[PDB]
């Protein structure tokens, strides 16, 4: 059996096509098992519609979720991904920051 913690990476991306859009994303890698549970939040809420959720595997032990969906960030609220996991003992939540 092998077990990895989850890395966390959340940011930002416009679309070359159309980069008026905005997209927030949360990058969770290098994950074993592959039981996880992801969500994007809006001021500590779940944001429900989460248009990609794309998961990948290289090694037969070692995932990889993009889980992203198009926002508008103003200065206004905050916007984070918390990542449930078996190697997590507490839920962890890492915060978007609007320079990413």
């Amino acid at each position: 059996m092998i077990q990895r913690t989850p890395k966390i990476q959340v940011y930002s991306r416009h679309p070359a096509e159309n980069g008026k859009s905005n997209f927030l994303n949360c990058y969770v890698s290098g994950f074993h098992p592959s039981d996880i549970e992801v969500d994007l939040l809006k001021n500590g809420e779940r944001i429900e519609k989460v248009e990609h959720s794309d998961l990948s595997f290289s090694k037969d032990w070692s995932f990889y979720l993009l889980y992203y969906t198009e926002f508008t960030p103003t200065e206004k609220a905050e916007y984070a991904c918390r990542v449930n996991h078996v190697t997590l003992s507490q839920p962890k939540i890492v915060k978007w920051d609007r320079d990413m």
